[PDB]
């Protein structure tokens, strides 16, 4: 029977990846955001999980305009090659859900870095890219529809986000499919403080209920749905994810 897919995952597999892959079908690994790992480490990660476990791989900080990447890489090209060279065993493995390119609050709707998003697309050939933004100008009434169209045109999977509402930068929860082949949700929790690893939010029964409605509404319109609980304390994220899984009675 033609089933559309919803996978639930965390960032804080933190015990082990091997044991994590016993309960969950999806993980987000942030490890490479801080430094590009050697190819053979990625190779072992691949070997350590079941045949159809998926990885959301967060790209190197330099790729999303955050890293001090000049310290380690001579040019943007050398940096992309190092990342894609180390990510080879995952890319060739078919266990890649998406590369997450997650931008800062300062990365907003400008001609300059729209043209940077095009550079991202080129650098990543035909690879699945989940784009995340922290700036509401991308979402402003005026520029919002071309924005979604730009994501569609480039097959970018625009990350649907639940996150703290900063008055001066209110990034909304905008459930819309830009790439019908994969939608990624990321729930950051709703605690505004420092919007930070020491900032806690445990989603309640009503919130898990609201977010589940939206997740289902999206799986109606996408082949594969990825849900990452990235709210603080892995214990909180894991509790919330286990709640959702019950609410959607998943496998
Ligand atoms: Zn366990
Ligand atoms: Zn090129
Ligand atoms: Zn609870
Ligand atoms: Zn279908």
């Amino acid at each position: 029977h033609h089933h559309h897919m919803i996978r639930l995952g965390l960032t804080s597999f933190s015990s082990t990846l091997y044991e994590y892959a016993s309960h969950l079908p999806l993980v987000e690994m942030d490890t490479a955001y801080y430094g590009i790992p050697p190819k053979e480490r990625v190779a072992e990660w691949v070997k350590a999980v079941p045949e159809n476990f998926r990885f959301v791989m967060k790209v190197y900080s330099g790729i999303s305009c955050q890293g001090e990447w000049q310290t380690y890489y001579a040019s943007e090209e050398e940096m992309i090659t190092a990342f894609l060279e180390s990510m080879a065993p995952l890319i060739e493995s078919k266990k890649l859900f998406a590369f997450l390119v997650q931008f800062s609050g300062t990365f907003g709707c400008t001609k300059e870095n729209v043209a940077y998003l095009q550079k991202i697309r080129h650098w990543f050939k035909d690879l699945p890219i989940a784009i995340e933004l922290r700036n509401n100008s991308w979402y402003q009434p005026n520029f919002v529809k071309q924005m979604l169209q730009f994501m569609k045109e480039n097959q970018f999977s625009l990350v649907i986000v639940d996150e703290p509402q900063i008055p001066t930068n209110p990034v909304p929860f905008y459930p819309y499919v830009t790439n019908p082949n994969l939608v990624l949700f990321r729930f950051h929790g709703r605690n505004a403080a420092g919007w930070k690893k020491r900032t806690l939010y445990h989603y309640n029964t009503q919130e898990i209920a609201d977010l589940s409605e939206a997740v289902l509404k999206m799986s109606q319109e996408a082949k594969e749905v990825g849900v990452i609980f990235n709210n603080n304390s892995g214990g909180d994220a894991a509790e919330n994810a286990l709640q959702m899984q019950k609410v959607l009675n998943l496998s």
